[PDB]
């Protein structure tokens, strides 16, 4: 075999920031990454992080009609990624997030980059130290579901995924 996979420490550096809500004022809050995807590094054995593959919370109602969709979008089949995804929802109380670490590996993705980020499930966690929930995926209509997502908040009461996508 070939097996392995080493972290690059960063992806630890940027989830330390993705556990947290990084804001403080209106003009940065909505500047919040709502899911940060990483990627295998190029040596094909150490678990990285991307540079334009973050999809923020603002984009919502800023320049996105739809940020889950942004999600999918850039979530092919044939890439398995890592994606700390905080869906946010409105029960009947008041608009919240939950963390999540939309777990995306595609069944069908080139096992040039996917016998290792698969194996890589429980390397990655190495540095995660147990993450809250999680949520892994293989089709469109499995990560595109808000219902799906939905369930590792609680939609028992959830009206809506972002009084729009539910």
């Amino acid at each position: 075999m070939a097996s392995g996979v080493a972290v690059s420490d960063g992806v630890i550096k940027v989830f330390n920031d993705m556990k947290v809500r990084k804001s403080s004022t209106p003009e940065e809050v909505k500047k919040r990454k709502k899911a940060v995807l990483f990627c295998l590094s190029e040596d094909k054995k150490n678990i990285i992080l991307e540079e334009g593959k973050e999809i923020l919370v603002g984009d919502v109602g800023q320049t996105v009609d739809d940020p889950y969709a942004t999600f999918v979008k850039m979530l092919p089949d044939k890439d398995c990624r890592y994606a700390l995804y905080d869906a946010t929802y409105e029960t009947k109380e008041s608009k919240k997030e939950d963390l999540v670490f939309i777990f995306w590996a595609p069944e069908s993705a080139p096992l040039k980059s996917k016998m290792i980020y698969a194996s890589s499930k429980d390397a990655i966690k190495k540095k995660l130290t147990g993450i809250k929930h999680e949520l892994q995926a293989n089709c469109y209509e499995e990560v595109k579901d808000r219902c799906t997502l939905a369930e590792k908040l609680g939609g028992s009461a959830v009206i809506s995924l972002e009084g729009k996508p539910l």
